[PDB]
């Protein structure tokens, strides 16, 4: 099976998956290598080749530093990349349902990482089942991530910023001029992800330069009022000198950091990453998306704010239990190896690690609004509260503010709630619905029986699948045959949400109501 694409022509290979078979095309080039002079630049065109480039395994993930904090634990490992790191990783993915469809809806994985992290290998986003389940085309792409994607001099074409963000922008592109080519429809194109992937996508919504390069959007726990997702101009340089400082390379000619910063091997950069700000958190990006004046053009809480963004549906949602996972990197008395019962001064001391410049007042009043207790002596008190401090603050509540203000210029809005626990899950139980751990839901690998999903799982989501695919083909996400309930309209009045999980679908409003009323209104203030 070989098709030719605008560059030249790529073999792919053939998968049997649930009795049939699905066309992979693993590892296709989407830009020049950014290597040497290209280093920290926009990525540039690629030029044409004249053999069969070979599209059947996996390409190399962009440089990233690893988790190591909890090595051959697969619930941390199964996250790291799954294939060598190199500078040369612009490559994407295809999965084609065989055989090979007429104008199949098309949808577009990124995914997330906090911006420093991730591959689009992993286990957990293989395409093959959404295209075997449901005959949708799946693309995903690697994207440079840290300082190889987005240190930003801002202006200086050595350097602009948001280079990782123009790297999905420029796979987007490749979906139009090649996708019709594999069976798809260029006009039926809904990008999805997670975590930074779903701040990507909620900003592929604001840039004018996506704004023809997609249909619909779904955003799985982020979004980029986040406050974790945007660098300010004023942090993205302190942070580029410092860079350049931990590296010799400071000169005056900003021009000349870059050559200077073009000269040093990736883990050389790689290693001093983490040290450019003076306080880190678990919850750190030290190099993520700025006001670049090209892929963004403003601050993007105002556009939101004021209507500037692509006018289209979305499907947004997140986890019960989305801060937990980061408990366990830093906060005193956490363990995944224990129940982490902890103390008011344990408690006291997390806010410290996860909230290290914010006066005393500030982190008083985080105290003081999440340690009302409905009974003073439950043990898992505290234990819990900082698990929803972190998961309200960083995911859930700009996640609602997000859904709020894009559904008020007029827009279809679905908002869910996921709260299965994954009977696999390798972390412990007082961890919950962890972040990013509906992405086996979406992708549909409960679907394959061998793999010691219990029957409930399989149908979550077998429905799962099918809502997003029916959002993608016709911009609502229903389960219109298995009498299943009907997912309405997020409006800014009534915040209805779907919850999803094995026993009952409900309908809900207002989801986390007076917590968000706290961070979203007051703690901006302190
Ligand atoms: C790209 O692939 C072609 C086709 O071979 C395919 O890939 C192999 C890994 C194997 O799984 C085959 O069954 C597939 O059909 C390669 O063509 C081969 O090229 C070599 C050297 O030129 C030649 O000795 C073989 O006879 C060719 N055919 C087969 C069936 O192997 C081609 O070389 C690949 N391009 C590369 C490696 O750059
Ligand atoms: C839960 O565990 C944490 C983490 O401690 C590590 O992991 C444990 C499972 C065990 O193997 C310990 O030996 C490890 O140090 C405990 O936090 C530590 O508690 C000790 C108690 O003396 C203290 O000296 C350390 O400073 C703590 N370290 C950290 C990083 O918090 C915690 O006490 C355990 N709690 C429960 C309820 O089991
Ligand atoms: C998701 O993209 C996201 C959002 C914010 C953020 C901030 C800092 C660091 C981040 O990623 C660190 C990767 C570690 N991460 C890997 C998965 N682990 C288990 C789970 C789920 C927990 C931590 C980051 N990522
Ligand atoms: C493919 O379909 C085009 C129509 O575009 C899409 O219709 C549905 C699927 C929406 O999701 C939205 O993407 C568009 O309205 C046709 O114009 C085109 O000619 C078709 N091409 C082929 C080869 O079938
Ligand atoms: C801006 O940068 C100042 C200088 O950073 C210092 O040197 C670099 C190489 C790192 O080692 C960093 O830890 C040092 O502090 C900081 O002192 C200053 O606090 C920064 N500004 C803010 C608001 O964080
Ligand atoms: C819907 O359910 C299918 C199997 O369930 C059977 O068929 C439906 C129509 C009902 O009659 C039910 O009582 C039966 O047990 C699944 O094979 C199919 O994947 C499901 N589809 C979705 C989208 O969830
Ligand atoms: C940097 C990198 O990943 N390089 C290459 C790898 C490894 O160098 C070798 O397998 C030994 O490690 O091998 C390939 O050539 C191959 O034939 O599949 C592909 C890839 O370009
Ligand atoms: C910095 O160096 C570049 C490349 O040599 C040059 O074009 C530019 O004019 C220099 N600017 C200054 C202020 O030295």
């Amino acid at each position: 099976i070989i098709i030719a694409t605008k560059n030249g022509k790529v073999r792919g290979m053939q998968l049997t998956v649930f009795g049939g078979t699905v066309t992979a095309f693993l590892g296709i080039p989407y830009a020049q290598p950014p290597l040497g002079r290209l280093r920290f630049k926009k990525p540039q065109s690629l030029t044409k080749w004249s053999d069969i480039w070979n599209a059947t395994k996996y390409a190399n993930s962009c440089c990233q530093n690893i988790d190591q904090s909890f090595p051959g634990f697969h619930g941390s490992e199964m996250w790291n990349p799954n294939t060598d790191l190199s500078e040369d990783c612009l490559y994407l993915n295809v999965w084609i349902p065989a055989p090979k469809p007429k104008n199949a809806t098309v949808l577009i994985w990124i995914y997330g990482g906090g911006f420093q992290t991730g591959t689009s290998s992993l286990h957990v986003y293989d395409g093959k089942f959404l295209a075997r389940v449901e005959r949708v085309i799946v693309v995903s792409m690697n994207y440079r991530v840290g300082a190889l994607g987005f240190l930003a001099l801002p202006g200086n074409p050595e350097a602009p910023g948001n280079m990782g963000l123009f790297d999905q922008q420029l796979a987007l592109q490749w979906v139009q001029k090649n996708i019709a080519a594999f069976g798809g429809n260029p006009k039926s194109v809904t990008l999805f992800g997670e975590s930074a992937g779903a701040a990507s996508v909620s900003l592929h919504l604001l840039s004018p330069g996506s704004h023809s390069l997609f249909t619909r959007a779904i955003l799985q726990s982020g979004s980029f009022n986040a406050p974790w997702a945007v660098t300010s101009l004023y942090e993205a340089r302190n942070r580029t000198l410092n860079l350049a400082k931990l590296t010799g390379c400071s000169r005056e000619n900003e021009t000349e950091i870059i050559k200077c910063l073009r000269n040093k091997d990736p883990q050389e950069i790689l290693l001093n990453e983490a040290f450019v700000v003076p306080y880190g958190t678990p919850l750190s990006v030290n190099f993520g998306p700025t006001v670049d004046g090209d892929f963004l053009t403003d601050m993007p809480d105002i556009l939101l704010e004021l209507g500037q963004f692509k006018k289209t549906q979305i499907l947004v949602g997140v986890n019960k239990d989305e801060g937990t996972a980061f408990l366990v990197y830093g906060a005193p008395g956490f363990s995944k190896d224990n129940n982490s019962i902890i103390t008011r001064k344990e408690f006291q001391e997390g806010l410290k690690i996860f909230f290290p410049g914010v006066s005393e007042f500030g982190k008083e009043s985080i105290l003081f609004h999440y340690t009302d207790w409905v009974d003073d002596q439950r043990p898992e008190n505290y234990r819990e509260a900082l698990g929803d401090v972190v998961g309200d603050y960083n995911f859930i509540c700009p996640a609602l503010e997000f859904t709020k203000k894009f559904s008020e210029w007029g827009n279809n809005a679905f908002f869910y709630y996921f709260e299965h626990r994954s009977s696999k899950l390798p972390w412990p139980e007082w961890m919950g619905v962890m972040h990013g751990y509906e992405i086996e839901f979406v992708f549909g690998l409960p679907l394959e029986r061998r793999d010691q999903y219990t029957k409930a799982e399989e149908i979550l989501s077998r429905s799962i699948v099918k809502r997003w695919a029916n959002f993608a083909k016709y911009g609502n996400p229903q389960e219109t045959q298995n009498q299943s309930t009907s997912w309405p309209v997020f409006k800014s009045t009534e915040q209805k949400y779907l919850t999803l999980n094995t026993e009952s679908t409900r309908i809900m409003t207002k989801l986390r109501a007076q917590q968000c009323r706290f961070w979203t209104s007051f703690f901006p203030k302190v």
